[PDB]
């Protein structure tokens, strides 16, 4: 296991433009594309983001492009982040691979926003963090997938993916 893998069995890959569990348009590998209503505004997206007229279909190349693209930002981006920062250096690779999960399906601001979790992370309380995170919209919405992102964090193993 690692990110890419993680994060592939969460997201699926889908060629074409599709709504996701918020039914919002994406497309690859979980890359949201807009929260608008609106396929045309999606299917702009898409061709700024790929460099080419798409109209609404990418290559598995171009989708992997995409995700490793979205995932090396999620890093970054945590490394930038007051807040996911020394939570994120706090941690072991793998349960450094769960924060960069809820970052990728989240965003930055979203995860920033679960203190009291983060504050039980950095603590190494993982039991009490895991029981913190699942009060959440977040788990409520996809549970199956924070299922498997919390017992990451509460094991630092990777039982809940092992094999899917
Ligand atoms: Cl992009
Ligand atoms: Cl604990
Ligand atoms: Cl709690
Ligand atoms: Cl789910
Ligand atoms: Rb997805
Ligand atoms: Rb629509
Ligand atoms: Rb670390
Ligand atoms: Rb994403
Ligand atoms: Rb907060």
């Amino acid at each position: 296991m690692n990110i890419f893998e993680m994060l592939r069995i969460d997201e699926g890959l889908r060629l074409k433009i599709y709504k996701d569990t918020e039914g919002y348009y994406t497309i690859g590998i979980g890359h949201l594309l807009t929260k608008s209503p609106s396929l045309n505004a999606a299917k702009s997206e898409l061709d700024k983001a790929i460099g080419r007229n798409c109209n609404g279909v990418i290559t598995k190349d171009e989708a992997e492009k995409l995700f490793n693209q979205d995932v090396a930002a999620a890093v970054r981006g945590i490394l930038r982040n007051a807040k996911l920062k020394p939570v994120y250096d706090s941690l072991d690779a793998v349960r450094e691979c769960a924060l960069i999960n809820m970052v990728f399906q989240m965003g930055e601001t979203g995860v920033a926003g679960f203190t009291n979790s983060l504050r039980m992370l950095q603590q190494k309380r993982w039991d009490e963090a895991a029981v913190n995170l699942a009060k959440s919209r977040w788990y409520n919405q996809t549970p199956n997938r924070a299922k498997r992102v919390i017992t990451t964090f509460r094991t630092g193993t990777w039982d809940a993916y092992k094999n899917l």
